[PDB]
């Protein structure tokens, strides 16, 4: 069992996409997961976008896992470097038909009150008190306190390329993170049982957030732009 | 204990480096370790680079192994088509004072006569028996039979970007390719335990090799240069 599906681009609404909150796709084809307003981003915002249908991660029946591999390209602009930019987005894995969770630092898929598993590769701009020096590359499991992390310098509004791939005989899961502009790469990996922590069932998506009011900072926040994004799984079984 | 060095260029003659067999250094830096006459390359030729100082990895009195990153850029050029390319080049970690080993499909690393052990990741361009299509990367562990293996598309001619990665607390080793003006990127990722396989002390370094004269082709041929080269290894305590 073999699933797939790949976005060149983004066109308003696309039926294999499920948009929540803020998230929206502009005109000229760009999935905008938190608000922009006349080419300015916005505190206070939180949006996601989610592939429409569930995918099988792994199977009880067999036992087997499955091992994927996805690829997006997102842009990340910070029209203003003071005090600091806020919060980040991130790639992730839930139950299906969960809710936005809690905004800033909890990128939108954490929710204390209603906790539900994930695991994510997140692009944190903002650092919290759990946070080490920012921006990072963080991979999170059920938690926004990384497992692991790799600090990255961001090609402000720039094109970046990500290729996250899991196999499910080793568990691991890694991630590169390339800016073709600066010619870097970075490279982060661990070890992650999906069987143990996610359902057989799962959606595939991304979530970002800008700064929340609490920190009483307008100027805490930057575009969360994904550009591309194919995405294939395979289930033996 | 941190060990560390960078080549940006090669000059003639390194003192740093040990070059066995057809390795040589071009009038222009770049470190050819295959034969390259008149700017062609030609066949039955093998040849290593080794960095001439031992590097530790791991220490039997504390029992702590080292975490390592290395990167350098390469570049292969296929001449001609037809019938078939050979053979690939690898990067390598072997026991200090090691010859030069078979060529062909054993890259000059392997020898069945006096098999020493050794951990590498090849980039193979010719499909022997055991082999996958090609090329691909593959992760080898004392022999050349990969434990893991992933297909790629060369830009012929043009430069590669390669970072390899070894997080000792994981056992990760994972590797990405990228080629910068074809803007594609390739990642495998692998655990291997190097306390197991190797000695307290190795060798780091490169070896090539192009067509055995057995195979009858003379066209099986390619070049096999390195650009730059830097290494960096950890070992706490
Ligand atoms: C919030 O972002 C604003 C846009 O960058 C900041 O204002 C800009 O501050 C620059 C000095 O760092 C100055 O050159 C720019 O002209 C100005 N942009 C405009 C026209 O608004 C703002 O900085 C604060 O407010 C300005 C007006 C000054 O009083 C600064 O000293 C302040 O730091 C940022 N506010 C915060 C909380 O940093
Ligand atoms: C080895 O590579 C050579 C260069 O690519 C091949 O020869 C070239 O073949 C072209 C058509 O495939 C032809 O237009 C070129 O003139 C020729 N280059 C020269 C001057 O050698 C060669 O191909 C075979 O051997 C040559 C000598 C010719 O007889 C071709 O017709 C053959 O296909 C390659 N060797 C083999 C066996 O593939
Ligand atoms: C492939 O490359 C070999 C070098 O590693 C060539 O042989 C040379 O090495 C042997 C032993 O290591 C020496 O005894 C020879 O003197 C070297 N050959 C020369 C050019 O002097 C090898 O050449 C072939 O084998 C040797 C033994 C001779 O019979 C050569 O005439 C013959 O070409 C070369 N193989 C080929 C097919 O070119
Ligand atoms: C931050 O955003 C939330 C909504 O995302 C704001 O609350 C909403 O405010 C509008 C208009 O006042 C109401 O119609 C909604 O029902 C509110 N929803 C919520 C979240 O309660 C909130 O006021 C914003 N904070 C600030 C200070 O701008
Ligand atoms: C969860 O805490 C928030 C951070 O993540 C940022 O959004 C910051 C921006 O000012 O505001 C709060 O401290
Ligand atoms: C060990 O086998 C050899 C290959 O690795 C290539 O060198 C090929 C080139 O023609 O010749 C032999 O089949
Ligand atoms: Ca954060
Ligand atoms: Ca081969
Ligand atoms: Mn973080
Ligand atoms: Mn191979």
């Amino acid at each position: 069992k073999t699933i797939s599906f790949n976005f060149n681009q983004f066109h308003q609404n696309e039926e294999q996409l499920k948009l929540q909150r803020d998230a929206r796709i502009s005109s000229n084809s760009v999935l905008e997961l938190t608000k922009v307003v006349n080419g300015v981003p916005t505190w206070n915002s939180t949006g996601r976008a989610l592939y429409a249908k569930p995918v099988q991660v792994w199977d009880s029946t067999t036992g087997n896992v499955a091992s994927f591999e996805t690829r997006f390209s997102f842009s990340i602009r910070q029209p203003f470097p003071r005090p600091h930019p806020a919060d980040g987005l991130v790639f992730f894995i839930a139950p299906p038909n969960t809710q936005t969770g809690e905004g800033g630092g909890y990128f939108g898929i954490y929710n204390p009150l209603s906790p539900y598993p994930f695991v994510a590769v997140e692009f944190d701009t903002f650092r919290n008190t759990w946070d080490p020096q920012i921006p990072h590359i963080g991979i999170d499991v059920n938690s926004v306190i990384s497992t692991k992390t790799v600090p990255f310098t961001l090609d402000n509004g720039g094109i970046a390329n990500v290729v996250i791939k899991y196999d499910a005989s080793t568990k691991i899961l890694h991630v590169v993170l390339v800016f073709p502009s600066l010619g870097t790469i970075y490279t982060i990996a661990d070890i992650v049982d999906l069987k143990q922590v996610l359902p057989e069932s799962v959606n595939v998506g991304f979530s970002a957030a800008t700064g929340d009011p609490s920190g009483k900072q307008r100027n805490a926040t930057e575009t969360h732009d994904i550009l591309s994004w194919s995405f294939s799984a395979s289930l033996p079984g």
